[PDB]
């Protein structure tokens, strides 16, 4: 138990980025108590790849939102690609059926915004951000949302917003 719950307590430690053709890691830390929009995507994925617009202009408008690339790439060379490409933080590249599962997402792309205590803000975020109107909406939302103090598992949010039991 304890080597397993050590692996849990350090889940997700590092989220990924490239900056000039290097691959860099950010503490998982930095995103404690900050809104996150969940990018599930694939370099293969024809649509997925158009999205990446979207969410350029939704970084504009929601810079604190911090964008989270959940990746489902074929290989880790489309990986690196993609990351070098967009620039988003993303998971390790990894097998994150599971989190579709916990999410019921149907397809990709998919887009999800969190809030800092790990609530669904918006679902389909893809859908949100489609036309202009969101900018202003999604200004009141999240000014208008009240955070309720919450503790995570292992005190990690990441482990809490993937792999707690709730979805059953």
């Amino acid at each position: 138990k304890t080597a397993e719950y050590e692996k849990y307590a350090n889940y997700m430690n590092y989220l990924y980025y490239y900056q000039n053709n290097e691959l860099k890691k950010i503490d998982s830390s930095y995103f404690k108590d900050k809104y996150l929009g969940l990018f599930f995507g694939a370099s293969w994925c024809k649509y997925c790849v158009t999205f990446i617009d979207s969410l350029n202009i939704f970084k504009k408008n929601f810079p604190n939102v911090e964008i989270i690339y959940i990746p489902f790439d074929r290989t880790y060379q489309e990986y690196q690609s993609f990351l070098k490409n967009t620039n988003f933080y993303a998971l390790p590249f990894d097998n994150y059926l599971y989190i579709c599962k916990k999410y019921q997402i149907k397809n990709l792309p998919s887009f999800m915004l969190i809030t800092p205590n790990n609530n669904i803000l918006v679902k389909d975020a893809a859908q949100l951000i489609k036309t202009d109107e969101y900018i202003n909406n999604l200004k009141s939302l999240i000014k208008n949302y009240i955070i309720h103090p919450k503790t995570f598992q292992f005190n990690n949010r990441f482990f809490d917003l993937f792999r707690n039991l709730e979805h059953h």
